[PDB]
């Protein structure tokens, strides 16, 4: 049994976003719209329900840990359910949670060489935190093969590179390298059950679709409904392809890509505050449900039972 | 009229703290104890109720902004009630909130030279954030005299140095300099009303007590009830004087110091998860109330009306 807990399902500045009065965010604050609050994206994995591996540490990590009881097993005066942390990139959105875990160092942190480089220079989390009882102990993620974290010995991680787009603070932001962005294949080796996790997904080649058909659950990038959704909402000009996020709709969007996967469970995660699929009455939400695609929400539990 | 809004009243890792099962934190989670959740310490100041100055940007800033309606005035598609940020030190606990405000740059940030130095080297917030549309625009806090932030032209800030203890990541952590830690005197120049704000207070000389008697409201360090409260709770060994926090109780504690101030409104803020004053039934809470001292809580509004 593989447990997947959605601690956060939003992109970005969460939902609602602190400085945003778009139709979704103002509608949620006004109470005029049927949608649920969401913290920034992060999931937790386990093979036994007691030892958990965090994927990305969002700035909302304090409220996310508190909302999920297994994160506090209460086995000592100081304790946590977090046994390791995996990072998929070095973005601020996906890493600042680590600053809120220093009362509990050391932590095993798994990340590639590129991300480790960002996190010792432009955003030197590893350097800052080594001053708290050992800080973060780096475990390198190699760009080929697999790894296993002792705390969950039945989970086999197989990362796959995505389109390198290093963060704006990165010393190598103009010089993208493989290792900047990862998606994760996760296998319960007791059952063959396979999770495909890609919350940041900019494009889909055919090596990727081959991975995805060997998987039972697809937990994928859903930040934007339209590639120019920021412009459509009046909140900015950056495009989906500029951010490395493939929109749901249109030619080559994730919904059309996902029509090739009727076997798999399909879940959209990492959803931006502008996306109409957050409006539970939107026609965009209704179409997503027609296509057999779920919309992740804070608190969602996904149990991976067996292989199809 | 000076408005003081308590966005967060806790020290530390908030209350409850993510990894703590002390009597307070487990008691709150178990539902066995009468206490209210608290985010990490931060207040917001205003002279008109519309333009707000943030004092310290805690890691909980997203939930704190959302909980206080004037932080979203909804005057445009992107908007915020934050018009400036003042930092009293460079600690991670009091600054990581800035990483969650990058969708809204530029921000005017006021801080001393020492803190600016920390925030461009050991924890380079200013460098990281300058990649988001101008980032943080530094306004130096001088170690003498006063300053005024245009957005609240009737608030006069007069900082006073406290015992220099630079943070553990600081390149100068073993070499403390004046400018590392500030307390704030805040004056409504229309009325003479004066707030004395010192959430981190390690000792009390007589220059300080002279400041405090010219003030109407004392909003002061309340993190620890006893100097060795960590040891008494089983959660660690660092002492109150090691952290630069003067306990409430005992010879020279803040309660004995505050007996000399019966005129002033007195509020304890920045309270650690271990402190029994969070237990609303504790005898420590009852004594605090007897002495005419209030316990700050998330959401507390303090209106400074006039000068005594
Ligand atoms: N610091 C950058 C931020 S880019 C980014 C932007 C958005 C859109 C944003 N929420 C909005 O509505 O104004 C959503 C995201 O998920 C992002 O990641 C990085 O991530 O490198
Ligand atoms: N990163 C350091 C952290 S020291 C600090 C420690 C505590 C005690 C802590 N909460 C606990 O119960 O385990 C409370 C605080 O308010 C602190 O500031 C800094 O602040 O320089
Ligand atoms: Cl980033
Ligand atoms: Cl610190
Ligand atoms: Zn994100
Ligand atoms: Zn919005
Ligand atoms: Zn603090
Ligand atoms: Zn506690």
């Amino acid at each position: 049994m593989m447990y997947i807990q959605v601690l956060g399902s939003a992109a970005a500045g969460g939902f609602p976003q602190w400085n945003c009065n778009c139709v979704n965010c103002k509608g949620y604050r006004d109470g005029t719209l049927k949608a649920t609050a969401r913290t920034q994206s992060s999931i937790a994995l386990s093979d036994d329900g007691v030892h958990w591996i965090l994927c990305n540490a969002s700035p909302d990590i304090r409220a996310q840990l508190q909302a999920f009881a297994p994160m506090q097993p209460a086995r000592a005066l100081r304790d946590t359910g977090i046994n390791a942390i995996v990072l998929l990139d070095s973005q601020i959105d996906h890493t600042t949670g680590l600053l809120s875990l220093r009362e509990g160092c050391p932590h095993q942190v798994w990340c590639t060489d590129m991300v480790h480089q960002d996190l010792t220079t432009g955003f030197p989390l590893f350097n800052m935190l080594s001053h708290w009882n050992g800080g973060l102990q780096w475990n390198r993620i190699e760009l080929e093969g697999s790894f296993v974290i002792d705390a969950c010995p039945n989970l086999k991680f197989t990362p796959f590179p995505l389109r390198s787009a290093a963060p704006p603070y990165s010393p190598h932001r103009f010089d993208p390298h493989p290792g900047d962005n990862l998606g994760l294949m996760v296998e319960d080796t007791r059952t063959g059950g396979k999770l495909f996790y890609a919350p940041g997904l900019g494009q889909v080649d055919e090596k990727l679709l081959a991975m995805m058909h060997g998987a039972d659950c697809l937990l994928v990038d859903g930040t934007l409904w339209e590639d120019d959704e920021m412009q459509r909402r009046g909140v900015g000009t950056r495009t989906g392809r500029e951010m490395g996020h493939l929109a749901q709709n249109g030619p080559g969007g994730t919904l059309e890509v996902l029509d090739g996967f009727p076997r798999q469970r399909k879940v959209l995660i990492h959803i931006n505050n502008t996306n109409p699929i957050l409006d539970e009455n939107s026609p965009e939400r209704a179409e997503v449900l027609r296509r057999g695609v779920e919309v992740a929400f804070d608190g969602m539990s996904i149990e991976l039972l067996e292989h199809h």
